[PDB]
């Protein structure tokens, strides 16, 4: 009888229990983009979860896309990062980076040069886009060359690098929520004539030669990649959802990941006619650790544990409200309630000042 409460053996890795706290921009990051001592108190505050994924995290410059969100780039990055997982080892955590570029979902003005942000293909997201400016809108970014995407795929394996050596455990590729990797994975984005358009498999070939990269840095049970199947944010969609995301999941056995990250879109249900990629069909085409996220608690976690529908829970809002979520979720406590004002940017309030059973 398996529930969220169990350990898991993630590689080399022992989990105290399935509860994952899902990755979190709180757009935090001090002068030169560089995490701080705030910072690790907030992660060694959640240093019970049974795996911490820290907030996407910009591998390069041109992968920023909001102000103040950290980066893993730059030496002074990696010491700030540094003192985040000095902290959760201190606290008996586990924490792994998740690796992003946002491709085009940024502005000029947080690029180097002033430069157009960078794509698969010259497509302006909808509406406005926030700059240290304020609100603007969004601009058409520059498709990359053929010729560039190995600098790219270099980017992320020095990110890899670089979290290596601030003392992560592991790193999760960040290929969702319409960021790059997702970009090229999804045909609404992906309009392109080369080796990275067209069939899936070429949609999927940054993806897949970002993780070879990556798993040339670190042990490949080190190594998680999330995608958000049903998603819709930032203007990314897949007309062909089911084959494109099933033909990821299968193409990703061959590496030895450490696990496969499902963020389950909230309206996927209500959206379309129904759900159209079962979480499932992924489950039994990747054959691996599979990670599930989206509006969980303690009755749904338990359920797909049980039914070896997944094997780890993620939980992103109730970790931003409840530092303490294993032992609230094991007790059945009351769960502290989340305030979007804060979600993102400023400094201890609803950060670290949400308090402990
Ligand atoms: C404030 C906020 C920031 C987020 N930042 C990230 C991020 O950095 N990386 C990511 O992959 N997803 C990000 N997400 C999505 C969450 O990881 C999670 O998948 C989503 O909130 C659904 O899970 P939940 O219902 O448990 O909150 C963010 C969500 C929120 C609310």
């Amino acid at each position: 009888n398996i529930n969220l409460f169990s350990s898991y053996q993630l590689g080399e890795l022992e989990l105290p229990n399935r509860i994952v706290m899902a990755p979190l921009t709180r757009s935090r990051a001090g002068e030169g983009n560089v995490p701080h001592q705030l910072n690790a108190i907030y992660y060694g505050q959640r240093a019970s979860a049974g795996l911490i994924i820290a907030e996407a995290t910009q591998v390069t410059p041109q992968g920023q896309g909001y102000p103040h969100t950290p980066g893993i780039h730059s030496p002074e990055q990696v010491a700030g990062w540094k003192l985040v997982t000095d902290t959760v080892h201190q606290q008996g955590g586990r924490i792994f980076l998740q690796l992003w570029h946002v491709g085009r979902i940024s502005h000029p003005d947080l690029q180097p040069d002033g430069g157009l942000p960078v794509a698969p293909s010259a497509i302006a997201p909808k509406g406005e886009v926030l700059t240290y400016e304020g609100k603007k809108p969004y601009v058409t970014p520059r498709a990359l060359d053929t010729s560039e995407i190995p600098a790219i795929v270099e980017q992320y394996r020095q990110g890899a690098a670089n979290a290596l050596a601030a003392g992560f455990d592991g790193v999760e590729i960040h290929a969702a929520n319409g960021y790059l990797i997702d970009q090229f994975l999804r045909d609404g984005t992906n309009k392109r004539t080369d080796e990275y358009g067209g069939a899936i498999e070429n949609r999927a070939r940054l993806l897949l030669e970002v993780t070879e990269a990556i798993t040339s840095v670190w042990d490949s049970q080190r190594v998680g990649v999330r995608l958000s199947p049903l998603t819709t944010l930032n203007g990314c969609v897949d007309s062909h959802p089911l084959e494109t995301f099933g033909y990821v999941a299968q193409a990703l056995n061959r590496f030895n990941l450490s696990y496969l990250h499902i963020f389950e879109a909230i309206d996927a249900d209500i959206r379309h006619g129904g759900t159209v990629v079962p979480t499932s069909h992924l489950r039994d085409r990747f054959t691996g650790t599979l990670i599930v996220n989206g509006g969980y608690t303690r009755e749904k976690g338990d359920t797909v544990i049980a039914n070896k529908a997944a094997d780890l829970v993620a939980f992103g809002t109730l970790f931003i409200s409840n530092p303490d979520l294993p032992e609230r979720l094991e007790v059945n406590a009351p769960l502290n309630q989340a305030d979007p004002t804060t979600f993102y940017g400023g400094g201890e309030k609803g950060y670290t000042d949400y308090p402990f059973l």
